[PDB]
């Protein structure tokens, strides 16, 4: 209980939150984690994989890194399903969805190894460190930490099931004819 029941709102103490003041992970995937060393600093959360994520100096992004390095639109992450490798195989893996970090601004984004040179795409895993920007010139890197919370049906449950096997891989779709308009 917490109210005499029913009346501010209405129904069981806290209405058992059937819409839920409280929600987390009612939609999220990922939590973006930039540091101090980053120009931006706390935790940001990728609903369930948006698919697309944009992120950069425009707020058009799915999200917003306001960095001025950022040429709007900076980086471009994406989200679709796994889809196992063309060929052979065995258990495949139909359903679940991996991510897909690609820089669409006119500048470079990375994940943590893998330089981007824009319009370039690139796999995500858990924990996958980010820098939508870094030019050690001028002290301005945006430090970033993938945080994958909910990994529910996400394949390979989020956790690079590799040692050095993904490099960043070119546009492609057109940024799926979708993120290509950005």
């Amino acid at each position: 209980e917490a109210e005499t029941r029913e009346q501010k709102l209405l129904h069981s103490n806290n209405t058992e939150n059937v819409k839920s003041s409280k929600k987390k992970g009612n939609g999220r995937f990922l939590t973006l984690k930039p540091l101090p060393d980053s120009i931006i600093q706390e935790s940001l959360e990728i609903q369930q994989g948006v698919n697309p994520f944009f992120i950069g100096r425009s707020e058009d992004c799915n999200c917003k890194i306001e960095d001025n390095r950022l040429s709007r639109v900076h980086c471009f992450i994406f989200k679709k399903r796994h889809a196992v490798g063309k060929s052979m195989y065995e258990s495949p893996a139909q359903g679940l969805d991996d991510i897909w970090y690609c820089h669409t601004g006119t500048n470079v984004s990375y994940l943590n190894n893998n330089r981007m040179i824009q319009g370039t795409k690139f796999l995500l895993q858990d924990g996958d460190e980010i820098k939508i920007i870094w030019d050690k010139n001028n002290k301005f890197v945006i430090g970033f930490k993938v945080e994958i919370n909910d990994t529910t049906g996400l394949f390979n449950e989020g956790l690079g099931m590799l040692q050095e096997q993904r490099v960043v891989l070119k546009q492609t779709a057109e940024e799926k004819d979708l993120v290509k308009k950005l």
